[PDB]
């Protein structure tokens, strides 16, 4: 890649470009976006994100020691398709 | 979970709501937002989001039949802890 890591902050300063919105405003959207979709995965929501992928919470079951759960993401088939070489 | 699935929609109301900005100007954010992680990931970018996770392009060998390429997420502490019971 040219641009080897795009950090939370990169993709503020990329919105707000496009966007044409403060960098003050989609900073604050952005962590905020990122809370709630913590928020709702604490709560075992799946978060659905139509045409990107989608979050939810897993399980390993106590015979895989005791049962755990994880965060985990589905990419959704457009975003599959867009990083195919 | 109260709510089962959180859909992109919801969540542009959550963050409408938690930051005060209009709705509006969320929903163009949420999408400009989707559509850089993609065009970074495309290209072959890690997407570094401090306090959440990291997307990054992962590879399968051609021996695993030919090679392919997929996008993947690596939650961060930060949220593995918060989804534990």
């Amino acid at each position: 890649a040219a641009k080897k890591t795009v950090t939370k902050a990169d993709l503020v300063d990329q919105v707000a470009q496009a966007t044409g919105l403060k960098k003050k405003d989609v900073k604050a959207m952005v962590d905020a976006l990122l809370a709630k979709v913590e928020e709702a995965l604490a709560n075992g929501s799946k978060v659905q994100l139509t045409g990107f992928g989608t979050f939810e919470v897993r399980k390993r079951k106590a015979r895989t020691i005791p049962a755990t759960q994880y965060p985990a993401f589905k990419p959704g088939k457009a975003l599959k398709d867009k990083v195919k070489k």
